[PDB]
């Protein structure tokens, strides 16, 4: 219902017994998952002003948890809060030609440091995401705020880059290999970039909540936050609940974790880090 903890040494069967019979157990779950969250208005992303301000007509954040701009306040953003302290991250769409600047206010105003980015800007021959920063390194006006790129790491399989905003410096992690409504090619890859970034995190001391985007900011947002969810758990308890971290996200955006493969997917990171662990 809520949560499903599994024993760390039971967790090899329990997924086994959750994919035989073609996923049957394991759909089911991920099933139970479908209405949650969905008790709560999203009425103000409903108005016919802000139409324009939302990428997709179906995802639209809670009016309980939507970041406000400081329908002139709207922004398509859903605050999620932690396990200590509310606001751990601000989930937003892919921003569009018409609320880049309302991204960057954003950022400005919540105190944001770092940012992940999950999606590619074009895949499949459409547009899934504006290239909403500098492309060089001459400084640029996004409506009341200058950003200036200060560096760009390309690195195998993300790129880093740092920014100057005014005068604050914002580090950006862009995640090159996430095929939309699927998952990355291996468990290691994605596993590593959450504990990058999460490392990068734990130095960063006093920023805001950390954004997450990639188009929509449900599924690949939802599964990348998911696993950095799963990760510190198995680094603190005994036992592991996937379904609970997924679940914990649909209480607060539309959508989180968005397909089932993805759902598959963090059991098998999840499956991956345990057997490694195992005779360690
Ligand atoms: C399965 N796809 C969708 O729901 C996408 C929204 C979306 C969600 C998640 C992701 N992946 S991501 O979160 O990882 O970026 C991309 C796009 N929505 C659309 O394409 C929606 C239509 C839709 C699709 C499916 C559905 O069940 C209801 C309505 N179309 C749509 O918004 O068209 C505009 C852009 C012209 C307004
Ligand atoms: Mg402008």
């Amino acid at each position: 219902k809520t949560s499903c903890p599994i024993k760390i040494n039971q967790f090899e069967g329990h997924f086994m017994k959750l994919q035989a019979d073609s996923n049957y157990l394991l759909s089911k779950e991920y099933e139970e998952l479908k209405d949650v969250g969905r008790n709560q208005s999203c009425d103000i992303a409903l108005l016919p002003e802000n139409r324009g301000k939302n990428r997709y007509n179906n995802i639209l954040p809670y009016d309980a948890t939507r970041v406000k701009l400081s329908c002139s306040d709207y922004i398509n953003a859903s605050y999620i809060p932690g396990n200590n302290f509310r606001r751990e991250y601000i989930v937003t769409q892919g921003p569009l030609p018409g609320t880049k600047d309302d991204f960057w206010k954003m950022v400005w105003e919540q105190n944001v440091h770092n940012i992940v980015m999950v999606t590619q800007c074009v895949e499949k021959g459409r547009v899934k995401c504006d290239h909403y920063w500098p492309a060089d390194q001459d400084s640029l006006y996004y409506g009341d705020l200058i950003l200036q790129m200060l560096s760009e790491s390309v690195l195998p399989e993300w790129t880093i880059r740092e920014f100057k905003i005014c005068h604050r410096l914002i580090r950006h992690f862009h995640y090159t290999v996430w095929p939309d409504h699927g998952v990355p090619e291996t468990t290691q890859s994605l596993i590593q970039f959450v504990r990058t970034v999460r490392d990068y995190i734990n130095r960063s001391p006093g920023a805001g909540p950390t954004v997450v985007h990639c188009s929509a900011g449900v599924g690949r947002t939802g599964t990348f936050i998911a696993l950095d969810r799963i990760l510190q758990q198995l680094d603190s308890k005994d036992s592991v609940d996937i379904y609970g971290a997924v679940h914990d996200l649909r209480l607060h955006r539309v959508h989180m974790v968005q397909t089932e493969c993805q759902y598959v997917y963090l059991h098998q990171c999840v499956r991956d880090v345990l057997r490694a662990r195992k005779l360690r």
